[PDB]
């Protein structure tokens, strides 16, 4: 076992941070740091940096790398994305992240070269992994990539690779149920985490994940983590925590599904600046903003969502 | 505020009538407004004529008109359907509207030549509009008519066409989603209609609708207004309401679907039958009928349905 | 044999002819008789009237059928259309048909009432059938329809209605095949007809048809005839014929190509209208025009390809 | 009606039977035979042998003759399944069927040789059927077999052949639909049959299905019949049984959806075995089993499932 | 090099071979052998039998090798069928094979159990290459199989069965580029071969196929001869070469499409007794038979396509 | 007219240039300029730098500008290319295009964050466009955006952008038909350009493209030249011409065929080696790399078309 006496880093429920812009539209990371540490004591058990919740495409390596220092020298458990426009720089984010004491490593798809090819794929996820060998690492698996990691790639990483220790599946309940069968259920160190804010219940209840990265979490922390201990006791057999895992999902459904479209850092920014967190209000794109009939749309569900759990939860 | 002070005539439940059908194939227009009168007496707050639902390609034009009018007369609210078989056809069932007195007006799409063409359906909506501009419209989408009208097209039009308030959509959540997000959530005078009997949660709950045209509402009226009701009051945010909401639309769900197929009109008129009213029993064309084993089946459903709530209505 | 001793209105080159629009935009029906008067005289074998080509929504039944009148008294061969709005309009189009002396009907599916219902569209088409009892028939296919006429329905109608002799298809090379493996190449006197303006080459040598409606024929006369009797000679085996018809069917592949689109009367009569015939100026409804860049698009074609035909033909 | 005064064979709960292969891998029939008497005693109805969860393609035509006359000997009603390598083989499933006397036959379509064509697959049925005239039979259809059996061609089959009284449908619930409503409904013999373990609520309630075909049913015979009986007594209106109906197929859904894929033969023996029915362990290709992973997967959903439905049932 | 110093049996011109029916519907072996002797006396290289061609469904395992036994001793180069119901069959197939002495094996894929699933596409794979190690073979692959073999099963066993030399490609031409690009280009022992009628210019010229499998060619041999001749100089650079290939495949082109659906042995057994062989007329189903318009259309195609060469070939 | 008396940068036959990469992974700007003047003297009118071909997500914005400004300074004619991560790195491409003397600018569109939606595809065009006002510009579709520049959006932009003056398509025949008839064809300076190696005679001969960007050209520009000259000529209406240019493009529609897909880069460096240019050896991703099959592959397929041309040309 790669992780030894240690909890999992791929276990309990994860928020992907996102990166707040001042009115000059560079990071503010004293934000960051505090959303972070506010997560953590919500129950949250780490955070993911920077992935595309994080802006990653927006913000140089060096913005990054400063924000994984950041949130990692104030004590919040990091899981650290290498998303990047080539190897050397995806690489380079896994490089410092070992050196800087980051709990975990996310391993993105290559993008925008060779994106659909296969042996590509191996040979880029193979760099990245050995570069930060001594840090635990998930594979990120997604439809958006023109690719697919099956369980034939993922277990020849893994005999080369021994800190690959988990699958994180953004794709469709179909997707899910394929890594579960075929990739993450074997009596060994491999897990399963959850990958869009959409498919908890599925993720947990049918497909025996153990973790899950959220969007929404960043948002309704308490409420997120609220249906990942329901999803939990149901994937023990408790009946009613099943019924009630299923409302609370449904319920939450409009708003998790931001997550599975393009504007999901302009729809999770603007629920951030609906709860008050004014830090949230601008993007680093000064074009980037979500419209008057989407901003009534979130506003109008996300005060659905509040009175419903506010009736529900007693 | 085009309508001013009085309450939308795009709110509330609508049934689209069906048009009873004589032994000579003429429409009976006596039975037409008697239960136009009984469905707004039930609780309808308005109704649409001649849609589809109204056999409206098997009538003349004129008979429409005259429908329209015998229901205008006698104080009905009438939302007067459009379809016809070209632009100045259209346009005349508008200026009727409008002289008569109708309450409002449902824009259909160009049909048969030039349905494809966004530029064509432009310039046929703008026909439409301006030749009833007294009278609020609804412009009516669905993937029928192998286009869709756009955020951009409905704002477009808005521009030039104050009368226009509203958007009913008649294909899948996911275009609901669209219309919602993008079109009828700014903080205006814009509304939309729920325009297929199967996505009335959907409608009320997760995309603010505030008015729904019905086709099995014709038949259950009761019913389908409790419906109505319950995803009103869930989309304030009554978790009880929500619940039962689900139940009720999963009962009506099979009798619902009838009105996503091309035999909505047998369908309806048969369940008409059923329900006592022999006014119904015939159509238009001498050869149109459901088959022994659609009556058979339209039969147990019918029955299933009518049992199941009155179980579960208390 | 239906026709007995007389060739059949189903075989060779027959123009689909648009209908030319006044200044006050009605039919200008001495322009239609004189321009099917020039088609027969350049060697086309008959004409259809009123199809998409002549605009038959934008025009009344009565227009229309005053149109076949004063085309069958001039002498020209009709074959008319009976596109309609419902069943019993259909059915008059085919009574008027055999009253005036037509030679030939062409039997189109039901729309915009139960288009896709297969028990429908055959009642459809007995109707027509049975109301023009003496005057040869095809069915057209078309994907449009949301509906196929299979060999099973074909047969079934053909054992009721003697009239029934030909099959026209407006679908791709598949769509054909089908047909003239399945439907219209048994030794009787069932023939299929070509439906699109793109499938000539396909539909005389590798389908056995022995007819063709063409739309770009009223444009290109004599170099649409010269694709047909390559095509038929190909059909015999000859093998230059073949190969030259192949190299003509390629040069006027973008032209007809505009047969297979929504704006084919926009596309054709402009067409017309360079060509000199300026009665094809207009449109029925006043809005309805081809865009600037639409009609540098077909001034380029039309070009390249009168020049190519005077480079290639000698 | 042709079985008269006798319960029909194609009602109830009916198992698709494994069959155990002991280590030399040739069938084990004592197995066979007591666990068809086992679950009989359970409460099944009937049996359905030699299916595809038979294993049939492995075994010889002659092999499942013997397993069938075993099976019936026994006192075990035995609906003979027809699946065959050729129309002469299926033929003498039938024959030996009638011979032996089975109480039912499952009518299979032709494979591997026109498989698409439907004409073949009239032939083929009409083959089975005058087989075995005294024998009830049902037609299976699924979307497998690149072929579909509609309403013209069920009853063009059953105005030949008295004894086709079924519809056994393994397709999604649209097409169960499709056979409720235009096939199954008319008020007389025929009946329709659920196929795939997924189907059970909407197969009962929404469609009006007298009997189901079960694979998990073998593993879980109980707990699948208390899901027809919730069905059941839902589908005649009772409330309260259609919502635990819901619940119960809910939890069942992750074992019931083997049945869907190309592994339920692996799939349900593994689960006989977790059972403790340890004649399921083998299969007669010896290198086919479940991966490492897979068998995890299967554990823990087992587990989880009866963990759930002892907590659910009290 | 698996076949040393021997010309490789998967280059050249390879039909696969009908099997002659009698009266009494058993297979003519004579006329098989017969049929064989003088296919290769035209110029064929070798011959497969019993494939898809052969009618492998409707005989019994016995009856195909008798029929193999009877090619082998009267000197025909033989390619072995493996098409069977289960792995044991298939293996019994290959064992026969290099017992008597067959020149090649053709490795075809798993049907009816697990047919989707790679695992057991190798172990299938697998058992067949060991069941006759010392005969040269070739996989086929099929979009028909639900499976494609991609470059690194092939590989993967190419390793550790070096009697594997050739694949064989009937999809697309998009499928065989794959094939030429990933898995036949390597400069070593291992071939394509083309494996639908319609593939052979592109296999030969694009892909650097050395041999093709023919249906038509059993019909047409000196044609199809001259085709493969034709193609295999476009592949040395040969420009008037190349023109002549592509006319002639395109002539060829209707009749060698039958390959490519499920009535390919009743339209290739009805052309050879157009050609005059009597011995073709009948069918192993009583109830397989052309329709009078599937008859009509292969008259006509075969007329025009020999018309068609004696005036393009001089 | 925006580039007055000057003949546009986007006619005439363009590269998009490899950048060779040295033994250290660096590029060679030497290399890059000498093969840039060699192609221009070929008779090539302009160079694309950096984009695709040239792997820019490869290399650091600084290197792509330190090539421009070398190519610019050598007297080659340079259009840019603005493919990056984000806006502003896409504006500062496009700023030192107009600093450094570059004669055009390829727009492309925003990757990676919002890819998808339409309005900030918009504002990032805009952003692009307004950097470098002074320099002529096209903008690049494609499908793999995931996103499509139509008619309104590219003449909204024009409206405020005079620089933009042309369009490039890379999409099918299709997509390029559609921007001739509905962008590219009014009488203004607005032009379409061939954007993919296999659509030359398409672009040229149907949708009357002025220019076209090559891949293979690089490796083949003397014979890429020679078919757009005679595409050219086609488009004149020269029969004997477009016969030509149909069997030359025929000819090199394999080795073009790899400008499609994902290993452009790979295919077309490996050919560069196969002429003699040994600078073409190596990649900036030391992994990346044709495998055996793929070298085997194009090796034959370019042995193949230099013999044919040297055979078809005399
Ligand atoms: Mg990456
Ligand atoms: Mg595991
Ligand atoms: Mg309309
Ligand atoms: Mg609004
Ligand atoms: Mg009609
Ligand atoms: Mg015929
Ligand atoms: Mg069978
Ligand atoms: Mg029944
Ligand atoms: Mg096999
Ligand atoms: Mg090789
Ligand atoms: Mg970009
Ligand atoms: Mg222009």
């Amino acid at each position: 076992y790669f992780q030894g006496m240690t909890a999992s880093i791929f276990s309990g429920v994860i928020p992907a941070l996102m990166t707040p812009c001042r009115q000059d539209r560079t990071p503010d990371f004293d934000a960051l740091v505090r959303k972070g540490k506010e997560l953590i004591a919500d129950g949250m058990s780490a955070v993911v940096y920077c992935g595309s919740m994080g802006d990653w495409p927006l913000l140089t390596d060096e913005q990054r790398m400063e924000g994984v220092e950041r949130l990692v020298k104030a004590g919040i458990p990091v899981i650290v994305g290498t998303g990047a426009v080539n190897t050397a720089s995806a690489v380079a984010h896994a490089v410092h992240a070992q050196k800087v004491g980051a709990k975990g490593l996310m391993v993105i798809p290559r993008v925008l070269s060779r994106g659909s090819v296969i042996a590509a794929q191996k040979a880029h996820f193979k760099a990245i992994l050995s570069a930060a060998p001594e840090i635990p690492a998930v594979i990120y698996n997604s439809p958006y990539y023109g690719f697919a990691t099956r369980a034939d790639l993922f277990f020849a990483l893994r005999a080369e690779h021994k800190n690959l220790v988990g699958f994180k599946e953004f794709g469709g309940p179909a997707d899910m149920r394929y890594a579960a069968e075929n990739i993450t259920s074997r009596d060994d160190e491999v897990t399963l985490m959850i990958g869009v804010d959409t498919a908890v219940v599925h993720g947990f209840v049918n497909c025996g994940a153990t973790g899950a990265i959220t969007g929404i979490g960043n948002v309704l922390p308490k409420e997120v983590i609220h249906l990942c201990k329901l999803s939990q006791a149901a994937a023990k057999g408790d009946a009613d925590a099943r019924a009630r895992a299923l409302e609370l999902e449904q319920a939450l459904a409009v708003l998790s599904s931001f997550d599975e479209g393009p504007d999901l850092v302009l729809y999770f920014k603007y629920m951030m600046v609906l709860k008050g967190d004014k830090e949230y209000t601008l993007h680093f794109n000064e074009t980037d903003a979500l419209t008057d009939s989407q901003r009534g749309y979130v506003e109008a569900q996300f005060k659905l969502f509040n009175s419903w759990y506010a009736d529900w939860s007693k």
